[PDB]
């Protein structure tokens, strides 16, 4: 069952973004870590909207096989795993450059 969540912020609506794969949590790695994509994360997590994408493991490097590199959401998605992606765990990249996300926190449902 695939999950999503924001680990080592201030709170549930912010910090880097982990996506539970098939049994393990990813990171993302993304190298156009967008505002339409930090808005698909905030309103899955019921998070409002995305204040700032925090780059390059700001909120620390994950650990483990990457989960996603180039995600390219239109920010309507319900689901970062339903935006245009360039595929599931086969990325050269480190984590180092793991994605973030910071919420508005706003949402109330
Ligand atoms: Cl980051
Ligand atoms: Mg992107």
């Amino acid at each position: 069952g695939l999950a999503l969540r924001l680990v080592n912020g201030d709170g549930r609506c912010q910090g880097r973004v982990e996506i539970l794969y098939r049994g393990s949590w990813g990171t993302v790695c993304d190298d156009s870590w967008d505002t339409n994509d930090a808005n698909v994360v905030c309103r899955q997590l019921g998070c409002g909207w995305a204040m700032s994408a925090p780059g390059n493991a700001w909120f620390g490097q994950g650990s483990g096989p990457i989960a996603l590199d180039d995600v390219r959401c239109s920010g309507h998605e319900s689901y970062l795993w339903s935006c245009p992606h360039n595929g599931w765990l086969s990325h050269n990249c480190g984590h180092g450059e793991d994605a973030g996300v910071i919420c508005s926190a706003t949402g109330e449902n």
